């Protein structure tokens, strides 16, 4: 089977460059290009450039001038294209298409993250009901951290039906932030406790805030 | 030249999408058809050349699948018949042309059984605030604070489908504590599927 396997995922700070590389074991032809293409995490595709194996052909787009260089070694089949002086906009997942002049091949990602920052622990937010809130829903908002990634439990995972945990966003900063979600029965509120438990292990650092209004 | 694809459809399954891609002609290109399902990786649907005029597909999508062109000025579609629930999907045209390939922005097509929902939406606790949209077909939810007035410590996070076959969103903004009491915070989420929009004031 033909399968284009890339480099894995790489956090680097802003001036720093990044090579990414796409393998392709499974085709044996001369014929082999392979096309850059990255996805920003909200934005949809756009192309880096393009490279072929044996002529050694290459291709890049107005965008980039001189922080795209793309290269290769046809003895291990890698194709590798580098990124120079980076800044936060190349926060990104770097795919290579394959084969040729059809994109029938395509590589996992590599996702790359331009941040300034270096290693913080999360501020959590305790968020109770409002004064309009039979179901009330609970959360605690994880604040300020990288990088990810932080698992948010309710109860110590004794909770677990109506818990939501979103998808983190990097920010501007360069800081991921996070939501958790609980909905739960609003006869149970008074009695019941909750605790929001936030783990962000790169930092060491295991918050428990406690909801309640 | 920009690629412009037709806009986002939610179909059910057993139906028949056909997505555009208007250009800036297309004759002389090379118009790949891709999608990428939901945080997963791209998949190739098929392509044509206008000259060459080879239109490939992928064995997934031999039958299915058909590419065609316009036939006066230019545009390219891509039509994908008996739809499932595993064809939801961001479709991406790519056009190769003299030396650049131009992308597409892309298409969603949501393939569920699932029926319109309008959103359930308030949290109160510098502060935190935001409210938690509940289940509610289909995906493109908009929300705002103040009108888009308060438009700085707002986040809004990506949405999330349950097994129930509906998403679920969330929206915070962190504001100065202080304002609270004098200061008022309503969120404004806009569900245009259902040609529905809460305003749900939060203290």
């Amino acid at each position: 089977e033909v399968q284009l396997v890339q480099s894995g995922a790489e956090v680097k700070k802003p001036g720093a460059s990044v090579k990414v590389s796409c393998k392709t074991s499974g085709y044996t032809f001369t014929n082999y290009g392979i096309n850059w293409v990255r996805q920003a995490p909200g934005q949809g595709l756009e192309w880096i450039g393009y490279i072929y194996i044996g002529a050694g052909d290459t291709d890049y787009s107005e965008k980039f001038k001189g922080r795209a260089t793309i290269t290769s070694d046809t003895s291990a089949s890698t194709v590798y294209m580098e990124l120079s002086s980076l800044r936060s906009e190349d926060t990104a997942v770097y795919y290579c298409a394959g084969t040729g002049t059809r994109f029938v091949y395509w590589g996992q990602g590599t996702l790359v993250t331009v941040s300034s920052a270096s290693t913080k622990g999360p501020s959590v937010f305790p968020l109770a009901p409002s004064s309009k809130s039979g179901t009330a829903a609970l959360g605690c908002l994880v604040k300020d951290y990288f990088p990810e990634p932080v698992t948010v439990s309710w109860n110590s995972g004794a909770l677990t039906s109506g818990v939501h945990t979103f998808p983190a966003v990097l920010q501007s900063s360069g800081l991921y932030s996070l939501s958790s979600v609980v909905t739960v029965p609003s006869s149970s509120l008074g009695t019941q406790t909750y605790i929001c438990n936030v783990n962000h292990k790169p930092s060491n650092t295991k918050v428990d805030k406690k909801v309640e209004p």
